[PDB]
């Protein structure tokens, strides 16, 4: 195919010197191409997963991804028959040169964290991404078979384990894995004896004498599927018994959460800058933790109180919140309170809020702090660290290093997926949002921790088509400022997937009346229907009767809530189906944030252009999630539709909202809600760069949903089950804690080859990211 | 005995906060000490071997060093029976309070190679000190021993090998063990039945049919030896197999060795600022090695012409000298070259000369340019790599990674060991001397390295009483900047002991009346006992007739050169039995150096001070090393002695230099010249710490050879014979070319270990030797 083969890189030429992404790819070479294309053969076929090309002179770079997760980049001649194969660095030499001009200097920093993993063996079948546990019994189960050097640790483990002065599991008599074996055969005999509901104090004076201290299980017959589980593990380890054995003993019973950024509380905050998902989710998780903790707590037969903190900023100055107190109960749990810090520097503490892109001075010196007052409010440290986002992780990485204790990261968006090109263009764009920080924290944290929970596979992996959000971190480059040749790998066996849900009882079908919230129906009306136009809500509803389309957000540039009303001003068709009704931004007051400033002179300037008032309503953030779900529940009643256009959607928790209340959602393509959604069944995919057939496909549905309202209720029920199956809070907790079992044991065993990782994130912490973060401007009071 | 140790320890708190070194230690508390002593037993016998204690007013921290390399580190409370052990760290935190008032920040760094080390197991051993490669040997023969995965990096390694397009050793024919074991059996059958003074040149045919390429030998006996080798390591591998193998594969071809600081030239330079004995070393040492490399490129049926190049600085204004030619023939060599690249920056080619201090911000680019300059020299990329000093081994290390070569450091030298406790106070000293560029680079150079080389035993475990050179560098800090808790382990099996020599022809006993250069007579007369006062020499000798005390050495303060003085000064009973005749510093010119400005006018008050005009000649630099020889065996005609008085001596090549000649030596005891020297055997020490001490222990010397001049005869002769056995410059070349040989293939066996110390070097260069070395004020033509 030298003639066709040549025809494809001629279009590419007359496209210059720029980034070649996969639809800015071939979109324009192939479909620009004639009845040449007969492409079917392999060239254009294998390359159609050219994730992205690096256009030059007369050589052309561009990275390959056959599968998820694998990689191969390659340079071919702008006009040549040649192909060479490039490395990593090779390639994003190319990028580096493609901005500066050169590439980065030659003894310029390279990081790269393959050699530092190598403990365990990675798996290569795209079954395990985001199984790691999963991997990782199976490894613990074969390294423990018939290994004295290696049962040990597990030896050494119960025998330490204790909580608040307490000796658990094994004491301090049993010495060696004979005189363990020799004891728990010793317990079964006698045990396999008793009553099965017999309680652990009748036989504990004897446990006692033979070695055996408490948490074993508060009856005979649990204690004793308990202690035939270990001597298993000791005879013939399976994966199974490993990990049902090491998730039952009882070990999590402190838990300290972080989330700096924000305004983080229980009221009058949703929809604020940075205020959003990560808040709620965090609330859900806490509280359905805490309920699964009481539990294994009291099934192994102890009576601790856990506790768990939400760790954030103190703000003094927010009003109408709660964010100057200190210390916070969460809603609907006895022992789960938000614990405040404040920022400060040398002159004192900071009270005004700072955007989530400028923390970075700040978070060292809130860490110490931290640990500090945490210190005071737990009976005993730290049994589990969860970081949040980039700040949180950051702080959670350094606490957990601090305390030496089990820790886990969860992202909630990963801002490099967010900015498109925002790692090579980073920049011009640092005076505004501090990407050098916060990649340079991400990558950081994403190494450190001991375990990561993501929302989907596609926060991993991606798709076979598309290119997941941690996978994104693989292998880029900053010009000028470093380059990452392995970053991260999306086989790590680190990598968990662990799915949220909404609220229950926030959150259930539209169509159960005795349930349904009617005292909220006179605001809800004035909120859509009134005339009245004011700060709470802009222009007006012309007509009640009309279906709604809705949207409820953060305002800010990657929402796009903008570009949803553009498409929908356009669309006359779809104008004349529905209403818009969006809900962003809070326009009670003076917005401080940016980009929501930004959007707000969009949404205004669009009010105007396509003349929308009467089709349109614009409501400020609505920050009581009870008459939330009540919203949601009310749009079904109009038989309308929920809309998501995002640019890029980390996970879009308002879209298991709207599911879970029986509202058919439309939701962006770029994204968790890929995979959330399956098209044409659990709802609709919409693509926000194609914005017209985004409307379109809208006015599509509820035409169809017009002259048959039967394909409305298939679509909920659809998205009904879809949540059923895998959104939804009650694997959750037992899935985590489980997970903190097989992460915690196996740092001991994996305890003396992450010494070297140890010392290479140490090291890049603090001469890599602590100069960084001081550059960053200070606020000032 | 509570009521004795408290006693010590009140005693020492007198001294209040600060350091104290064992000189100190034991002084001041202890004799110093009232009778109450009475130790002996423990506590005294152990903790004389207290290597430093740092004082804080409730604590004292001790650093106990029972063996060479063995260190364990106590706080013991200053009143109290109170005794804890600290963990290295921990005393590390000790001496940071000290001086900036609190520890380093709680995630600032930590410098730890212990984990990166971990590749092959650690020798215990007193006797694999400086003798790494024996180890490294045996480590490699077991592993080797029936190993197939073990084997075959062997046969990649003489698969590949090759030279200037021409393939050696094996050839691509074979691609597995047993063709390899077969084809190696068919070559011992073949070789057998021949003449052992037949040519390869007979068997070239056969042999290259069958996979066998040149380089095996010269001839049919040597290649069968050499196939007979290959076959033991393939069947039962045995250490000194393996070395004599290893050895004599040929191999380097070309070397590089980096000097970039001083004046390096072969003529008008020595005993300038920074030109000195590491000078000397290398020229004496090329001139060996291509001596050596021609054997053996010849006994193994080569016919390559070898190239050594010394890359050091192009000095353009440098006057008198030849510093300013790129290219400059070694004397008396056919294929050594001396390579000069100039320092340069944006602005253009920087023209002065800079202090070894200040060369740090050039370093990088130096490393660029001298990478372009020596391949248009070399034909085949580099060898062997050899580094210098720090700047020298700085460079060295990104050249070697640059262009993968096998890297040799030599330190020459290490400052923290010349400039006592610069690291704990370097920030005071940084201005002036910038040890926090140049730790770094000694760090990391020494870490990035392959092999190390000594001139002592010394130099890297010291003694039985005192520290080495190297092993200061395992556990130290420099508070507000970073803090290396394990930076080099003396029992690493890179250090290799090798020493050098001096000159045969041009330093040899004076004894020897036809080799004495007579024509010289004349200028050292008027040298030494002339009437005349100028920048060439200070004073007058008014007794021509007298023994003379003469001295050699750079002007600086280490050299300590103002104190012989001193102490000369103030003796009378020496003053009268010999004439102290110093060389150092260059007068003919005003001075650039600041030790030397600072020591020229010590000298001159000292002049007035002592009146020594008439017992003191104070001569200029001499830089033509034939007639310093001749000068030498001058001064044991006068029956006089030669006298080294550093303040600390990393080597000293003039003490060899002077033994060699036949002239008796006192030299100092801190620095090598404890090893080089058998006190009363040899040569006498003396303790620059003591001058009064010194002085009158020379006045002894003098006075027993006035009454039996046999005992002049019987050092002399004693420092003659030291030098025959220990230090001279055959052996030197040999035993180098085999340890290229050894670490060079270990570093294929290895290379997959290495891989994270790779990165985590490559780390520390980038964010903590290149911001530093950019802090470095540039130099201003
Ligand atoms: O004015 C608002 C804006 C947002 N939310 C809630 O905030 C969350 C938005 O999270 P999502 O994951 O959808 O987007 P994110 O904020 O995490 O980027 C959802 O629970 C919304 O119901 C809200 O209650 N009121
Ligand atoms: O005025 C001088 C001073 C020194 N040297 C030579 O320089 C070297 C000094 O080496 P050494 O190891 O003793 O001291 P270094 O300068 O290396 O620290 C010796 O060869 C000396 O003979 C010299 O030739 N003329
Ligand atoms: O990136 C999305 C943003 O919204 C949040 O979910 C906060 O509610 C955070 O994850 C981040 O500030
Ligand atoms: O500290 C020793 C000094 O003298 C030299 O031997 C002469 O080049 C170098 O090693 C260093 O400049
Ligand atoms: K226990
Ligand atoms: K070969």
């Amino acid at each position: 195919n030298e003639v066709l083969a040549l025809l494809s890189r001629v279009e590419a030429k007359g496209k210059g010197i720029l980034q070649q992404n996969q639809i800015i790819a071939e979109f324009e070479a192939l479909p620009e191409q004639t009845r040449k294309k007969l492409e079917g053969g392999p060239f254009f076929d294998l390359l159609k997963s050219t994730q992205e090309a690096i256009v030059l002179p007369p050589w052309v770079a561009l990275a390959v991804r056959p599968r998820p997760g694998v990689w191969e980049y390659l340079r071919v001649n702008l006009h040549a028959l040649v192909v060479e194969e490039l490395q990593p660095a090779e390639f994003l030499h190319f990028k580096e040169e493609l901005v500066d001009g050169v590439k980065n200097g030659n003894f310029t920093l390279e990081l790269d964290f393959e050699p530092f993993n190598a403990s365990i063996p990675r798996p290569t079948l795209h079954k395990y991404i985001g199984n790691g546990v999963d991997f990782l019994n199976r490894h613990l189960s074969a390294k423990l078979f018939h290994d004295k050097e290696s049962l040990l640790p597990l030896l050494k483990f119960l025998r330490l384990h204790s909580h608040q002065g307490k000796n658990l599991m094994l004491s301090e008599k049993i010495q060696n894995l004979n005189t363990l074996q020799h004891t728990l055969r010793k317990a079964e005999e006698y045990l396999a004896e008793l009553k099965s509901e017999t309680l652990y104090e009748e036989f504990e004076a004897k446990f006692e004498e033979i070695g055996l201290e408490r948490g074993w299980g508060d009856n005979a017959e649990r204690v004793l599927d308990m202690i035939r589980l270990l001597l298993d593990l000791l005879e013939a380890p399976d994966p199974c018994t490993l990990e049902t054995f090491l998730g039952r003993v009882p070990m999590v019973f402190n838990v300290v959460i972080l989330s700096p950024h924000g305004y983080f509380a229980q009221d009058n905050v949703l929809g604020y800058p940075d205020t959003g998902g990560q808040v709620v989710y965090i609330l859900d998780q806490v509280r359905a933790l805490e309920i699964e903790m009481l539990q294994r707590i009291k099934q192994q037969g102890l009576n601790i109180k856990p506790r768990i903190l939400i760790l954030t900023r103190l703000l003094p100055d927010a009003v109408g919140t709660t964010c100057g107190e200190r210390l916070e109960r969460v809603y609907d749990s006895e022992y789960c309170d938000i614990l405040r810090v404040p920022f400060r520097t040398e002159k004192g503490i900071v009270r005004k809020w700072i955007s989530r892109f400028e923390v970075w001075p700040y978070l060292e010196t809130y860490t110490e702090d931290a640990a500090v007052e945490l210190s005071k409010e737990l009976n005993g440290k730290p049994d589990l660290i969860i970081g949040n986002y980039s700040d949180g992780n950051l702080v959670a990485s350094l606490l957990a290093h601090k305390l030496g204790v089990t820790q886990c990261t969860i992202a909630h968006a990963l801002e490099k997926t967010k900015y498109p090109d925002s790692d090579i263009y980073w920049k011009k764009l640092d005076d505004k949002y501090h990407f050098s920080c916060q990649f340079t924290a991400d990558i950081f944290a994403m190494n450190h921790t001991d375990f990561i929970i993501t929302s989907t596979f596609q926060e991993i992996a991606g798709s076979k088509e598309t290119v997941g959000q941690y996978e994104s971190h693989t292998a880029f480059t900053l010009p000028g400022l470093y380059r990452v040749v392995h970053g991260i790998d999306v086989f790590d066996p680190k990598f968990n997937i662990v799915s949220p849900g909404a609220d229950m009882s926030i959150y259930f079908p539209y169509t159960e009346e005795k349930r349904r919230l009617t005292k909220f129906h006179s605001e809800i009306e004035e909120l859509l229907y009134s005339d009245v136009e004011n700060k709470e809500h802009l222009c007006v509803l012309k007509d009640k009767k009309k279906p709604i389309l809705f949207t409820m957000a953060r305002l800010d540039r990657v929402k796009n809530l903008s570009g949803l009303v553009e498409w929908y001003g356009k669309n006359t068709r779809l104008r004349e189906l529905a209403n818009l009704v969006v809900v962003g931004g809070d326009r009670r007051k003076e917005s401080k944030d940016n980009e929501e400033k930004a959007e707000m002179k969009k949404m205004y300037d669009l009010i105007e252009e396509y003349k929308l008032n009467g089709q349109f309503r614009w409501i400020s953030s609505q920050m009581d999630r009870v008459r939330n779900g009540e919203l949601y529940r009310y749009i079904c009643d109009t038989k309308g539709a929920f809309v998501q256009p995002a640019l890029y959607e980390a996970f879009g928790l308002t879209v298991v909202e709207a599911m879970t209340c029986g509202l058919p959602t439309f939701a962006t393509c770029k994204g968790g809600p890929a995979e959330i959604i399956v098209h044409g069944k659990s709802g609709f995919h919409i693509d926000p760069y194609h914005g017209d057939q985004a409307a379109d496909t809208l006015a599509d549905f509820f035409t169809k949903c017009k002259e048959d309202p039967s394909h409305w209720d298939e679509i909920s029920k659809g998205g009904l089950q879809r949540i059923e199956e895998k959104y939804t809070w009650q694997i959750y907790s037992q899935r985590l804690l489980t997970l903190t079992g097989v992460y915690g044991f196996w740092k001991h065993v994996s305890n003396l080859d992450r010494l070297e990782a140890r010392r290479y994130l140490e090291m890049f912490y603090a001469l890599k990211y602590r100069p960084l973060a001081q550059a960053v401007p200070l606020a000032q009071d």
